[PDB]
């Protein structure tokens, strides 16, 4: 044989240490897929879903680009035995919002995919991290961890990450400062009601706010809110321009899983269990800003909110009980 | 204003971006370029153009929401080519695509007719810029965009068979369980059912395949190692037939040819240019030959050493090219 | 000749680099900053200079050696200034630095006198460059710089607060257990004993320190937060008293602003630059307060919202620099 | 407590996943760990020396960039128990070369000095590959393996990586063409009898050789063999001009890191047994092209030499034994 002849073999298996698995091949897990590849996160990526041909169409289509690549192995297949040893699996699975639907319109169709999804990844890796990306990702969450039993730390939503992103983008538009410098929170649900923190938006330390009491308030001269607006309409502007979302998801769940990753424990607001915090005695989820690394979510910070603030909040969290009530699974 | 009030603003300044880049076409493709290229940090702007409105603006947009995770600081986007203006690569992926079982040089005069608005719009705003062209028949549109543009031909490069040789080297790599960054190979030619597969340079470590196996890539191989050449050739047609087009390996390997074009590498690519004078080649036919790969684009062409046979493949892969250009009218 | 054998050429090019970096001086600063801007992919062309030639041809050397590894593909040094030619960043790291216990103020008149040959040779032989100080006293070595080199005060910068602030959040990141990315934190004015802790600015995801402490950085505070400024003020000393020189944190420090620079990022750092017109500051003082760093250099400053207290110890900062600023010789 | 104001613990405290030490401050030491930290391929870093100042003030000096990193923890301890779970360990520490000394002269000192740090390394990180920098290369990688007692593939000597990247930019420089595209090893000893295998010299698998058949001979009236002479004599010019090397190992060492760290299995000229090529019958460690990855060296190529060469690494090796032959530990 060639090989024989040009190698010595000294040593026959191969067993993955820094596995990463994404559920769901449609435009946002291919984009989380090629970020991940992209920042070198992962030795092996592993992708899953139920359309066979388009599934190894999409893992071929990656390994043709393996020469530029550091993940010296992609696999696919719809059996979950593909995802053994993985250390984070990101579910992106599921039904989409139309164009003027909310995401809250999903629920019920991705709670029963999920009952099929979780129970499989949880086989093969009982202790792995779980990403949830798929709508309505702070009940999903809830769904995910209730199916899976996993400790709840292990059980991350990606939440208002992205929607955080999206309004250091914006202020950072409007102040002629990159976003990195632009600082800023939205927390609650990922969607219609999430709550733009006013008081924490500065830039180097300097309170906006202290600059313009009036900001984010009907109030505002320079309407400050229309900023919240446009991060909660951004999704829907973009499903109308092109018919659906995916890059900045992609970027967004990509630095989501090099802090899991890498341990580097930076603060993120993503979905995580507030039973405790600002009233809320019930199993909800939502986004407040968390300490992300190795083991998930090891932390919370507890954000100062005024009454306003922890008014919106208060009500994000009721919108979301309201529906999670009914659920059984 | 609370911008006044919080930036004292120190210098009024126009300034014009320095590593600019273009994308013409936000197809899979044009988009899987972007992406890459953007988590590259090959570009301090990019512009992305194409023709229809509402999608090209809510692709702009989607990566404008990613960029607090990104080191590109302008993206924009527009119908106009006024925004590619000052750019220093300009990469063109506009034009139709192959169905199932359609050959890439039947695309060719839909992609000419449209390539005579994008190439002239294009150099207009951007004295500076190298052409890189990835729509196809690959090949035969760097000698359009080449006549079109005026260009010297240095500044006007095919993606060509970069992305050919990154599937030999991964497939090879695959075989032998070595990197493909290890797994050294070149396919030359067409970007298509002519490439040529270079056996008497395939190695490892500087061992030479053949030279352990003389019947390397020939019907009497008892590894069949053409079929590796073959499954290269059928590539894009297996992923097309699955998912219904390609997009993350061209993205990949165009982004390959961006950094050595932006960082000014000298690296060593199959990429098409002209081959006039070489291998008994007296016409002015494009193809993949290994070159030379930088700031002012391909510089220089290696001259690889081709048994008698490879020769008369790449021969073969130049007549059928150059009889397609035959058909051409400007 | 094999090269020629080898390769056929298709043009001479100018070979003029478009994102070159010059270090000056190749201590073991200097040689921190190039590593880190080599690993970065900053630059096309590096190029260093020092007074020792040998000391100054052996990193080259060993620097060239490591090519394979990079993605820079020319390294140069001579003690010309020639070789600088053409560079979009020069960095001066060069100067005596101080001995355990000895002032950074102590080393003025020397550095000065260095200044007055190195800074009329960047301007020759790169006019349009933005120059990036590292030598100390920072603060008045980038009023030097600037009065010398005639530039626009955009164009020259000084390294600053920017490793004080660095230090100031790791060691803020240690004692809360988060990434210093997510923990903010600010140290403006002279680089050195005098520099200022804004505790009002210090926060993790936007929640004030100093709202839950209202005692932190006052000598009633339970937590003697003071003592994490204490530290960054006694950083060097403790690491020279260790190690005989620092190195490391100020190479990423520089290496940080070179990124911004080259990238135009437009990010904030606390940084050195002209002060005149802001906290009652009516001569032509350098000190750190948040730039916003780009291709050209410092375009604005944030004006950040200083207590009584904090105010006073900045326009102390200042009057301490002014002081010996006003009677230099050149 | 602030701490507590700020933050609500939610899980009690951590294994490092991706730990690599550092034994040895020095210049070289020092040179790995910066290129190791700019590569983001460590969740940990941990440094060991005997001189306890030095060996703070340089862990000080990296932490205080931590800002510009994504490592999130480095520590120092002249006590082994802080390199604990390490996955790779890279060994720096010994003497080196007077101008005008071997490294070979190295060896008593250096092996001393191994029977120490050896037992040490392997008593906390039993899964750790060990990568060994130190001189003599060859003989030490042998001695920390027979001391060990981890199997060959897992004891690795940096070796000829950094002579051949030497060549590679040489022959760059002489052809205007990037070193990633100039193919050539440098084999045998990491020293004064390594081995160009002009046969295998190429650009785009065009033979150098090929072109001009005198290549590296007397007669060859370009001096390529001068091109390997300066390969050889490198360290010593370098440390002529600036009293030692660093930068060119530091990045060599961490290429290695990353092919060890990501799996990657690229094939690098490094040291490993070659009893039982080329004719060697004795234990001798030296360079040949080895397929490196997360288990070490898996697989090694075997070169087809000419005579000459053949003969030439053959030298290589009878060197090589007659400094091992006669070592006690
Ligand atoms: C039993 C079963 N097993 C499987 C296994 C796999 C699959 N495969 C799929 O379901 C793939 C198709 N689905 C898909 O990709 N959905 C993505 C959802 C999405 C869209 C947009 C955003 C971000 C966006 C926003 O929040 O709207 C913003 O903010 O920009 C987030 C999430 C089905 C099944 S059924
Ligand atoms: C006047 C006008 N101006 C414009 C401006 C913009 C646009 N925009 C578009 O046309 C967008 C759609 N076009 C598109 O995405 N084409 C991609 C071609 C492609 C596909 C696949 C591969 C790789 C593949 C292979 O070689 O087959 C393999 O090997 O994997 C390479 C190339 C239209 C017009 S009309
Ligand atoms: C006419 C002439 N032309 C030349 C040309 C070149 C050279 N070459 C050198 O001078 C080389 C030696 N000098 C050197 O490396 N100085 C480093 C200064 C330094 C040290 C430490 C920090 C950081 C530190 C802090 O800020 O104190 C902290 O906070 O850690 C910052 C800066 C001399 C001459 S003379
Ligand atoms: C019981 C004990 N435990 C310890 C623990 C730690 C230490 N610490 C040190 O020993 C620190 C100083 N040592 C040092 O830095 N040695 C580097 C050797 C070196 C230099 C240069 C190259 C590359 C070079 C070439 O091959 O020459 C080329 O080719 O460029 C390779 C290797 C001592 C002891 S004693």
């Amino acid at each position: 044989a060639l090989k024989d002849q040009l190698i010595v073999n000294l040593l026959k298996e191969q067993v993955p240490q820094n596995k990463i698995t994404v559920v769901g091949v449609g435009a946002v897990g291919m984009a989380c897929a090629i970020s991940i590849l992209m920042k070198d996160l992962a030795d092996e990526l592993a992708l899953v879903d139920v359309i066979e041909d388009k599934l190894k169409g999409e893992m071929m289509d990656l390994q043709h680009g393996s020469l530029f690549l550091k993940t010296p192995k992609i696999v696919s297949s719809k059996d979950y035995s593909v995802t053994a040893n993985s250390k984070l699996v990101i579910i992106t699975a599921g039904a989409r919002q139309q164009e003027g639907e909310s995401r809250l319109n999903l629920v019920q169709r991705n709670v029963n995919i999920f009952k099929f999804i979780i129970p499989n990844v949880v086989k093969y890796s009982p202790q792995c991290k779980l990403l949830i990306v798929s709508n309505p990702v702070d009940i999903l969450t809830y769904v995910a961890w209730k199916i899976s039993g996993f400790p709840k730390n292990r059980v991350i939503g990606s939440g208002c990450n992205l929607d955080s992103a999206r309004f250091r983008y914006l202020m950072g538009e409007r102040l002629g400062v990159h976003p990195l410098s632009c600082h800023g929170w939205v927390l609650g649900e990922h969607g219609d009601s999430s709550v733009p923190v006013w008081s924490g938006v500065n830039v180097a330390g300097v309170s906006l706010k202290s600059l313009n009491p009036q900001l984010g308030t009907d109030a505002d001269k320079e309407q400050w809110k229309d900023v919240h607006k446009q991060v909660v309409d951004s999704a829907y502007e973009v499903i109308k321009l092109k018919g659906y979302t995916s890059w900045a998801i992609g970027l967004s769940v990509a630095d989501l899983a090099e802090s899991i990753m890498k341990n580097l424990r930076r603060v993120h607001p993503i979905s995580t269990m507030i039973k405790g915090l600002y009233g809320i005695k019930e199993d909800v989820f939502l986004s407040v800003p968390c300490i992300l690394g190795q083991n998930g979510i090891s932390d919370v910070v507890k954000v100062t909110l005024t009454p306003d603030e922890e008014a919106r909040l208060k009500k994000s969290a009721d919108t979301l009980w309201g529906i999670q009530k009914e659920l059984q699974f």
